[PDB]
């Protein structure tokens, strides 16, 4: 049982909040945080870069080490990592960069991911800087993940259209 509260309920087993993961992720010190990556771990901006920027730059030391030894992700792949201070695991998981012409079809395989994990906190993945239409992404997690899935959506404006839509 962990301390997740004030989530709205999707599905039998996804939830929504309109929080920062990060906020989320030190309250809750889930077993596993997702992180939306990119296949080079290299952690700029949105969750990635907060989730780093959280750990003062560790996740990112492991990350290069992690890279040093087994090179890049996969695009809809994914690696088990420390979640430092903020969570007993970070499951980085990549989908697809649809800005840059890589198939949203990917999607589904990333959030696969999320099936080898009894529990979650997680993003929407490629929703923001990745350019995937942010429902489609709710959508194909609801439809795709079978394990306990509790999303942070950081944006208010998004969750609120989110929440109002159907799945
Ligand atoms: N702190 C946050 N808490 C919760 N949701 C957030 C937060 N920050 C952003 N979001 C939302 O989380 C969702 C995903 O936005 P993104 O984090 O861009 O992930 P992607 O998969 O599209 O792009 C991956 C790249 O992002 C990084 O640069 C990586 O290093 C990769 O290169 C959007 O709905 C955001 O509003």
């Amino acid at each position: 049982v962990n301390s997740f509260s004030g989530y709205l309920k999707l599905t039998d087993n996804v939830y929504i909040k309109n929080a920062d993961i990060v906020e989320e992720a030190k309250k809750v010190k889930p077993t596993v945080v997702v992180n939306a990556a990119n296949v080079y771990l290299k952690h700029g901006g949105g969750v990635a870069g907060a989730l780093n920027k959280a750990t003062n730059n560790a996740m990112q030391v492991e990350s290069d080490d992690y890279i040093a030894t087994n090179g890049p992700l996969k695009v809809g792949g994914s690696c088990v990592l420390s979640g430092h201070n903020l969570a007993k695991h970070c499951l980085h998981v990549v989908g697809p960069n649809v800005n840059k012409g890589e198939d949203i079809q990917l999607l589904k395989s990333a959030y696969e991911n999320f099936n080898q994990h009894e529990v979650l906190l997680a993003p929407l993945l490629s929703a923001g800087i990745f350019g995937a239409d942010p429902i489609h992404s709710l959508r194909v997690c609801v439809d795709t993940v079978r394990t306990n899935v509790y999303l942070a959506v950081f944006d208010k404006n998004l969750y609120d259209k989110l929440v109002s839509s159907f799945l």
